[PDB]
């Protein structure tokens, strides 16, 4: 006889899902933490309708495996306890155990009652030398029948690949292989199987010839990481591309739900291009709205007066879940949209040069700059003349009033840097202007100013086919000037250098570099390694919500019809050329130092704060993440040297080498040859490893991503598609530039409806939700018995605040004005703690929007 006690933590669906949380259009951070053990809707699981099997750790049967304890049903609601939180209940349950029938490690949980519910943990409150045993669970449970093997949850302690408890051992492999599935048939809602696919989802040619898209992956021409593998049957007209549909499978707790209404910023987009964008369409072909904006103060009365819609279609948005607040209205006819931190304080400095070279280094794409070693610049295209030639730019271009010296002198030195955008579009560039959409391939030279302020020097436009084909070097480069038309034509020249920078950013640095790069490291992490091993505990956090994202994004972002083939330049070719763009992909190279050498941003000085020395150490985005990355890379040794006592101890530890494998050759198998892989045989291997998925997941995705409105909420800084090239000779639009310039701008850059609709977008993803998991020192309970690895990570959130207040004083130096620029805006985007909205700050601990 004997019955340890068990406290069960878990929350009923109706706290959780979108659906019926319609009714938390407020603040519920709380609001009394409603039990459920209040109201007591909770009595439903103590019938004959939850049964516990609890599991021997330390004594086997006769064949290997540990040993059940009886089952279980729960009994009684604990109406409170201290650490109760909202939306919470709780209940006790005794389980009968007997010495001799050991410790336990693990337990099956059925669930008869049909509605489902999310298990949060389970506590212990032993017989032997024990304290409580807590069990980390936060999984969907559903009902018992539809699964073939009971749900089953490890305690707390962390054991590697050995598997250690040899009662367990046999249930870890067992839980493993049902996280892989065979990789047959069609995934359903409740299913946690994680698999691959290549991405043949994104068009529908079912609805025709122009609806079809490349397939992405699984071949030379177009290379690209793997996505999570769904079931559905192929298209009827193409059987290597799979049919459509309105519900995208993930595994289930790879979806995670939300207490408060405006929190499932994931319900927003696909509410957006669904009932938002559909019906503006109508609103514009009709007359109620204009189709374009006739001046500057125009686009400006968008956060102000705001576009005064028809009841039409602003009641018929309205209502809408999610969309509480961001479209803002008077009432009756009328969405407005709040002012971007870029015109707060000044709406005419965005037009400054200085507001062009500034944002290379502290915009919404940072990382692309580089230092020029020979001019003049060349193209790494084949046999195709030009990409055997270089650019037009001459040695006669460059320096005006600010200082004056020469080329080689200011290479020699390393003041002169680049923006180069060729490459990528000019390939293209024939199809793409063939269309409604006039692009250039640019490439645009800058100096670093005496006062450390960079400076735009020329710009190149560049054209293909300057007759024929074999060529392509059909450019024209613009220098600076500030009156007159000259002014007027640098502007446009500085617009098409932005059309293309946040097209790149678009579906490279953001959707590319974070978003398809990290999904095959989810797969590989949850098939191979066991919750309870070590590294897979130091990376779930940083995956949180990512599969989600990225299946609403191959249903209503990157695909077919979709919102980013509407609002960006390379339109109907958008993926296809970051399939090609990964071409030049290298894991290694992600991580931030080795980014800033490859750029010439940087060069190797142990003298220096982080083993780097700097050429333009005003450098936020730089100077701020090296602070950053240096403290995931503190963390992540700590934490890896903490578990594995040698090198060997890593070489035969079979979850995470078939971790690896299964990454390399699997899930970014395109590059499975490539020589330039971590080969998993060192410690400081998966120490680097480890720190570079952190870095994307969480502070690379951050500052990418969060100045998307702040910056480009004004579609006059950051347009995203061209329709005119620039006016010639005595033309009437040469002279329009003479009349209304303020026309001419607004003609050559994305149109009204375009404009609503990246608005509409960027700044769903450039909010933060109320319940994020931030980098700084946060996780969600108690992931781990190692007192250890509770205490590192308590060293990590330690140094996390002290580079936020460091953060803060860098901003504060009147000094470094690269950090807030003519704008008067503090790079806040690198700050690990941040509230709600949009805040242009804090680093989530994952890809999460
Ligand atoms: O989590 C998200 C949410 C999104 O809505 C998008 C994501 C990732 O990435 C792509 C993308 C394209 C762009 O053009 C951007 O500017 C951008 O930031 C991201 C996608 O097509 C739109
Ligand atoms: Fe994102």
């Amino acid at each position: 006889g004997h019955k340890i006690k068990g406290t069960v933590v878990l929350m009923r669906k109706n706290v959780l899902d979108v659906n019926s949380v319609t009714s938390v259009g407020g603040i519920i951070g709380q609001g009394l933490d409603l039990v459920g053990s209040t109201l007591d809707t909770l009595t439903a699981f103590l019938g004959r309708s939850v049964s516990l099997q609890l599991i021997s750790a330390t004594k086997a049967d006769a064949n290997g495996k540990g040993k059940l304890g009886k089952a279980t049903f729960l009994e009684g609601i604990i109406t409170s306890l201290p650490t109760l939180g909202a939306g919470q209940s709780a209940f006790k349950i005794n389980f009968e155990w007997d010495d001799g029938s050991g410790i336990p490690g693990a337990f099956y949980i059925k669930n008869f009652m049909q509605t489902e519910f999310f298990l949060v943990s389970l506590t212990l409150e032993d017989i032997p030398n024990h304290g409580s045993i807590h069990f980390v669970c936060n999984s969907w449970i559903y009902n018992a029948k539809l699964f073939k093997s009971d749900r089953i949850f490890f305690a707390n302690q962390t054991y590697l690949p050995s598997e250690t408890p040899a009662p367990l051992v046999k249930y870890r492999e067992e839980e493993l292989h049902n996280l892989r599935g065979d990789g047959t048939g069609e995934r359903k809602e409740w299913e946690r199987i994680y698999d691959y696919d290549v991405y043949n989802d994104l068009g529908d040619p079912d609805k025709g010839e122009n609806h079809a898209r490349p397939v992405l992956g699984g071949n030379d021409t177009f290379p690209y990481p793997r996505r999570g593998r769904t079931g559905r049957k192929p298209t009827r007209k193409d059987p290597n591309s799979e049919s459509r549909s309105n519900d995208v499978y993930l595994p289930r707790d790879e979806a995670f739900g939300h207490l408060k209404s405006s929190d499932f910023l994931t319900y927003g987009l696909k509410s957006v291009s669904q009932n938002v964008l559909p019906l503006l369409q109508s609103a514009f072909d009709l007359n109620f709205t204009p189709r374009e904006f006739d001046s500057f103060d125009e686009v400006h009365g968008l956060y102000s007066g705001g576009i005064k819609l028809p009841t039409d279609i602003i009641s018929k948005i309205s209502p809408l879940p999610v969309l509480k607040e961001i479209f803002r209205t008077d009432g009756e006819q009328a969405l407005k949209f709040p002012p971007p931190k870029v015109i707060q304080v000044s709406k005419s400095a965005w037009m400054t040069d200085e507001e062009f070279a500034r944002e290379m280094l502290a915009g919404v794409n940072p990382n692309l700059i580089r230092c020029l070693k020979d001019f003049p610049p060349r193209s790494k295209l084949d046999s195709q003349v030009y990409g055997d030639h270089t650019s037009q730019i001459t040695k006669e271009h460059l320096e005006p009033n600010l200082e004056g010296l020469t080329v080689d002198e200011a290479i020699q030195n390393k003041r002169l840097f680049l923006l180069d955008h060729h490459d990528p579009i000019m390939p293209y560039l024939r199809r793409i202007n063939a269309t409604s959409t006039k692009a250039y391939a640019t490439r645009t030279i800058l100096f670093l100013k005496n006062d450390g302020t960079l400076r735009p020097l020329a710009i190149e436009l560049s054209l293909p086919h300057p007759q024929g084909d074999q060529s392509g070097a059909f450019s024209q480069v613009f220098l600076p000037a500030d009156e007159g038309v000259e002014s007027s034509i640098w502007l446009l020249a500085k617009a098409y250098v932005v059309v293309n920078d946040s097209c790149y950013h678009q579906l490279v640095s953001h959707w590319l570099n974070t978003h398809a790069v990290v999904e095959p490291f989810i797969i590989a992490t949850n098939r191979h390694l066991s919750v309870v091993h070590p590294i897979y505990k130091l990376l779930h956090p940083h995956y949180r919500d990512t599969m989600n994202i990225n299946g609403l994004a191959r249903l209503s972002l990157v695909n077919d019809g979709g919102v980013i083939e509407q609002t960006f330049l390379w339109g109907r070719y958008s993926v296809e050329m970051s399939a090609v763009v990964y071409k030049d992909w290298v894991f290694t190279d992600q991580a931030l130092p080795a980014d800033l050498i490859k750029r010439g941003m940087a060069i190797e000085d142990p003298s220096c704060p982080h083993g780097i020395r700097l050429v333009i150490e005003d450098y936020p985005y730089t100077v701020d993440g090296l602070e950053i990355w240096d403290a995931i890379k503190t963390w992540v040794h700590e934490y890896v040297f903490l578990y594995y006592k040698s090198d060997d101890t890593l070489r035969e530890d079979p979850e995470l080498q078939a971790c690896w494998k299964e990454l390399v050759e699997v899930g970014h198998g395109d590059k499975k040859n490539e020589p330039w892989w971590p080969k998993m045989q060192t410690r400081e291997e998966l120490v680097e490893a480890c720190a570079i998925i952190i870095w994307t997941a969480s502070a690379l995705h951050a500052a990418v991503n969060f100045g998307q409105y702040p910056y480009g909420g004004l579609i006059l800084n950051r347009p995203t598609l061209s329709r005119r090239f620039m006016p010639e000779k005595g033309s009437a639009e040469y002279e329009e530039l003479r009349k209304n310039p303020q026309k001419a701008y607004l003609k050559t850059i994305t149109p009204k409806f375009q404009t609503l609709i990246d608005l509409s977008v960027i700044e769903i993803l450039s909010r933060h939700a109320s319940d994020e998991v931030y980098l700084g020192e946060r996780d969600n309970p108690n992931w781990t018995s190692d007192t250890r690895a509770l205490e590192a990570f308590k060293r990590f959130g330690n140094k996390l605040a002290q580079i936020e207040n460091k953060l803060s004083e860098r901003n504060n130096d009147e000094k470094l004005r690269n950090r807030c620029g003519p704008v008067q805006m503090p790079y806040t985007l690198l700050l690990p703690s941040s509230k709600e909205g949009l805040t242009f700050r804090g680093i989530p601990n994952s890809i999460s929007i």
